[PDB]
């Protein structure tokens, strides 16, 4: 499996916000376009205001294949239209599990 | 849940050999004394030579308890000096799983 | 004790507005609702333009409860809103006092 | 009053024997020298192995006064030489107290 | 040769919207005036929403006369103005190809 | 003396325009009440768009009466008001000079 | 085509050192399994003691395998074992050229 | 005029010994062969434990040639042996002065 770890800075205060608006109008779409959401977070320490997303792929081709898919669906663009301006940076990394790692 | 990723940057060319002296002789016992690994990573882009762990628990006093029962652990004891010397540098951070993610 | 240290950096030339608002409409609510302020400073050296503030608190258990207390303060919200956009970015960690270190 | 935050980054592991070797022979000289220990903490969050201290100084002046008999002290030379090889990097930063910050 | 290596942060979301933009306005006229490009890519980990390009040059002397003919270019000033609002950041560093390094 | 190293990070493509509406109506006033300019710089590398400038202060004490001078200047404020919309963020630290430092 | 660039931080000095010996002893391995060397580099500013390399795959799937193909080379893990004390860091990005990029 | 900002971050502790051992050692042949130094610290802030020079020459080409028959200086070349083995990390970076810029 190829692990992608996701990072969003997001405006100071906006995060109850944005994870309500990603879980009524985003998540549907993303997951079922992604396929294995491993884990959803915001964080509490270190830079506050951060969302973490951690998903799982069978490759990097399919992660390919899979953000293509989400990045045309156009349920998907209005989305990104009424939550973007609440991100201010982006960053992401790819990871490999350790063979005794679960799931 | 509180979840805790923490970061390990190790000697350059060393995360192979980590993994498997903590597979061998520190896994069982970390886990046991922990209670939910959700993850055990390796980086593959970004800073190279990264070992990543996330852990679940219910609460930070569980934390607190869990992780002095594993520091006084004889055989972790033993287990940190064999493989310590290949850490250079820890991070950790807390955070708090949205409602719609996953277990 | 747990002490948390946080870290605002505010808009360039905004500190002394800052700390003059927060005194006048801010300091009285959220140090009775968090209960142990330890130092409130600006920088003068490093980044400018930061406020870093020290509270003490008996458990995490004990800081989340306080937290959620002044989130729903009404009075709290109103004066997070006047002084909200002059924060560009915020970070928070988590310290334990040496058995030496005062009071 | 001027406010002195000093982080040690230290080798990992090595936190609990730098602060119980401090405590036992740096303490007493370095507080006497200095004359004002604001806090003396480790992290729990973020980078690991850092110890951070705040003094406060009636001036800048006086910090170079009292800095330059610290580092004369014959003893405390003697405990910088037992207690230096722990220490990797070492940074810090001047601080002014809000007028309402206690003490 | 002396290669430029330049990073530039762009506003989440914004990066195909400057690279068409580029592409139609500003390559031919950037191209034309700085002689050599050597690469110029997005970023797909790290920080997202980055342009990195690498350019080649005689000399030092050279990158400056060239610049200065670039940035003094009607056309060119044009399409800064029309573009620059997505730049966020620009960072750039010098580079010297080691003796079997290609072309 | 005491060296006061400041960066200033502004908005992209200002650089020009901040030093030209520094130099005619801000240079004068400030060399005036801090005393000794000893460099003001823009990047050519690392960061782009940064200001770096280095002055001279016989002790921290006279550092602190000269900005304040400065600070309640009417003049400087009027300044500050038409060229602070390009600053982006500040930093500043302190620095000693080598004995065979010159000047 | 994917682009990787990676940048190994060696102990200061040793630059033209670790060049030298690989181009003697490891670019012939590495430029047969890796296939496509579009830079290799060392940093002029920023950071110094950066070596930095660009190298061309046809997909990540490629990549994998011929990186698979190197690391249990004997003659790469002889090199490495000579080379590898120079280097104190490593990391790398993966980018997407721009469909105006050369080559 | 080029300007270069060079910051070496030493060991800890180490910085007096480096001094003493420059001056004694390396700053006559160093700055004979560089020409013109503008000034030459060590941090009081920040990170401790810095070691920064501003050097200023007529070009970048005639900085080359200078740097080179430094390089190739037997007396430099046993001063850096003595006195390398202090040095952690090395960074540099090219300025411009403004018009106005003393000197």
């Amino acid at each position: 499996m190829l692990v992608e770890q996701r990072t969003y800075w997001l405006k100071p205060g906006s995060v109850s916000t944005f994870l309500s608006l990603y879980e009524a109008e985003g998540l549907a779409i993303q997951a079922g376009a992604l396929g294995r959401l491993l884990g959803y977070y915001f964080s509490e320490t270190g830079d506050l205001n951060r969302v973490i997303q951690l998903w799982g792929f069978d490759s990097f081709e399919d992660r390919t294949r899979r953000k293509a898919i989400l990045s045309g669906n156009p349920q998907w663009k209005s989305f990104v239209g009424r939550a973007g301006s609440m991100i201010e940076r982006q960053s992401t990394e790819l990871l490999t599990p350790a063979p005794f790692s679960p799931v």
